[PDB]
């Protein structure tokens, strides 16, 4: 009757749609990579490129939903599909149901196309209570699966689009709530979990004072009571957003590691991507995590628009003071909707690190050669260095050119070319 399609990999995005279309009483299945109805979940700008084709191949009544719904026209440009649903849609797929079953312009957060031009609707908020997901049989071959605590950030990361596609306000699910969606996916065959939905500490949190420590403390300890401890992590932690009591509950309750997302050393670029923080700021929360006898992971991203040599070398510096246990890099992505992806559209290749020229010609582009470059430093950055071998060197560089391939894939989709 009703598929639940998302390529890949198992979303909890996915498995939340389909449990809630199988509460309101459809037969519904959810596959990995037809029916009379379609629901496609896409939760990267390039699959609607890379899957363009089997898309409007498939045959019934098609209706697609995902981040990638935060630009409307672009889907809409590479697929055929029926029905475009922006942002949450856990009250949109009844009605989307009664459509292919109802006028689809009656329809909040509803995107269509039409011969007199496109019907964009406002999207609309969801309450947290909502059905238990869809878990296939096979979810203990997918960490193992990530599971929403909370909803919004009050963030204003240029490079992300959570405080657009769900809001400023921060919405908590009810505890008893991701106890039993836990002790279910356990059940079912999960034995890795990782926290979701914002950054990870405002869980609890108010609007009037915010960090709320013993709700996030609680969170974990009644999850690692399910989970086990060495089975639980969190994944997108904010370096002012942390205080001892957090630390020690993240020392207690998970794997041990802190995934900091510090993005860059410089200040100019810090104040450029309205991270609202400081190298101080990074080097204050790695110091205090330390003295908690925390594991310390950082993310950080190259490339980004307006970045010359000193913001790079700037950033190098601070990552080596840092002396993380590890370190992730990637090339700055523009996503549709997103302030970095407004800045993207509009500027020249020349001005794009992504589309500029490195130093040395081995890679396509000075974007590629700093993620290269910063992947193979933090191998004698961290606490633990590794013996940089000829192996490793080609890993990273196949890794930092399968980057700079999505990035200009997803740049030159974001500019219509
Ligand atoms: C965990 C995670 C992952 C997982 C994948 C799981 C997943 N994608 O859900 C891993 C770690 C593998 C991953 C990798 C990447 N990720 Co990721 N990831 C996330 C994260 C933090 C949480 C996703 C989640 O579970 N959300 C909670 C659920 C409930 O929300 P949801 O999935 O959006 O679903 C809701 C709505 O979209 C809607 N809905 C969803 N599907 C459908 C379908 C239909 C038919 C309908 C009607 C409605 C509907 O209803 C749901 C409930 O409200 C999000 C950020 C976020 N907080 O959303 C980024 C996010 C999805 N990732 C992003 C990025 C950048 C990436 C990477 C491309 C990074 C990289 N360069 O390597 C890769 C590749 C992704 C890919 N699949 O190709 C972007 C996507 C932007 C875009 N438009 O393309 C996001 C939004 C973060 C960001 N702003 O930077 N990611
Ligand atoms: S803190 Fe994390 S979730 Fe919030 S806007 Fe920044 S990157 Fe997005
Ligand atoms: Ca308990
Ligand atoms: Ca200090």
């Amino acid at each position: 009757r009703v598929v639940v399609l998302t390529p890949e990999h198992y979303t909890y995005g996915s498995m939340l749609i389909a449990g809630v279309l199988r509460d309101l009483g459809y037969s519904v299945e959810l596959r990995k990579g037809g029916a009379d109805v379609v629901f496609i979940s896409l939760q990267s700008t390039i699959h609607l490129l890379r899957y363009r084709d089997i898309i409007n191949n498939i045959r019934g009544f098609r209706v697609v939903g995902g981040p990638v719904s935060m630009d409307p026209e672009l889907v809409l440009r590479h697929l055929d599909v029926d029905l475009v649903i922006q942002g949450e849609g856990e009250d949109k797929v009844g009605m989307a149901m009664e459509v292919a079953s109802l006028d689809a312009s009656e329809i909040p957060g509803a995107a269509f196309k039409s011969p007199e031009g496109f019907i964009i609707n406002e999207p609309a908020r969801c309450s947290m209570k909502r059905a238990l997901p869809l878990v296939p049989a096979d979810i203990s071959q997918e960490a193992s699966v990530y599971i929403e605590t909370h909803r919004g950030c009050p963030g204003n990361c240029t490079f992300c689009q959570v405080p657009e596609f769900f809001g400023r306000e921060v919405r908590s699910r009810p505890l008893e709530d991701i106890i039993r969606e836990v002790r279910e996916l356990r059940k079912s065959g999960a034995r890795r979990f990782a926290i979701s939905g914002g950054t990870g500490t405002l869980y609890g949190s108010s609007r009037f004072r915010g960090i709320d420590e013993d709700a996030f403390t609680e969170l974990l300890r009644e999850i690692s009571e399910i989970t086990g401890p060495r089975n639980l992590t969190v994944p997108d932690i904010r370096v002012d957003m942390v205080t001892p009591e957090i630390l020690d509950a993240i020392s207690e309750y998970t794997n041990g590691w802190v995934f900091y997302g510090i993005e860059s050393g410089s200040r100019r670029i810090l104040r450029r991507m309205k991270k609202g923080i400081k190298p101080g700021d990074v080097i204050e929360a790695v110091e205090l995590a330390r003295e908690h006898n925390l594991k310390v992971a950082g993310s950080f991203i190259v490339g980004y628009p307006g970045e010359d040599e000193r913001d790079h070398e700037e950033t190098l510096e601070l990552a080596d003071e840092l002396m993380l246990d590890d370190y992730f890099v990637s090339i700055a992505e523009p996503i549709p909707g997103t302030e970095l992806g407004d800045e993207v559209k509009g500027l020249e290749d020349e001005d794009n690190p992504v589309f500029m020229e490195p130093s040395d010609r081995k890679f396509r582009s000075l974007a590629e050669e700093r993620a290269f470059g910063f992947m193979l430093d933090s191998y004698v950055f961290r606490s633990m260095p590794i013996p940089v071998t000829d192996e490793l060197l080609r890993s990273l560089k196949k890794e930092a050119r399968d980057q700079q391939e999505h990035i200009e894939t997803v740049t030159r989709m974001l500019k219509r070319e």
